[PDB]
């Protein structure tokens, strides 16, 4: 539904915190390690990095749905603002975010991007 085309060029907000690294190590996009790599995430189970120290937030969310996978409108969600999804999802208006980075607009389009690499 977006265009990864634009979401490529959006990313750049991104990669303060994230990269793109393909499972060999070949880098789609260079980017920080602060947050976890998002090759692969759409459809990737919420919170799965092995090695990757999440907030208890989202750990919440992923105890409380086991077999719930990034879905596209999620991703939308969360990318816009991180704190009302995980409100919204363990009912804890304290619930703890790592991430408070939003981003208002062009999220489907940031979202076509990292589907585009998420084989
Ligand atoms: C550092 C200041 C960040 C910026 C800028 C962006 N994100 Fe981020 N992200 C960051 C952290 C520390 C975390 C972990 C969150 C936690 O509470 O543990 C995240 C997480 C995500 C996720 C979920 C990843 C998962 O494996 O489940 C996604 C999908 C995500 N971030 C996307 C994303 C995008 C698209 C950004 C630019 C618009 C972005 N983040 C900015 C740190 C930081």
């Amino acid at each position: 539904e977006g265009d990864a085309a634009k979401g490529e060029k959006e990313f750049n907000k991104c990669k303060a915190c994230h990269m793109v690294q393909a499972p060999d190590g070949t880098d789609i996009v260079k980017g920080g390690k602060t947050g976890p790599n998002l090759y692969g995430v759409v459809g990737r189970k919420i919170a799965s990095v092995e090695g990757f120290k999440y907030g208890d937030g989202i750990l919440e969310v992923a105890e409380k749905n086991p077999d719930m996978v990034w879905s596209e409108a999620d991703l939308i969600e969360y990318v816009t603002d991180p704190k009302p999804w995980l409100v919204e999802k363990t009912g804890d208006s304290a619930a703890k975010t790592k991430m408070t980075f939003k981003l208002g607009k062009n999220q489907a389009d940031v979202v076509a991007f990292l589907a585009q690499h998420s084989p």
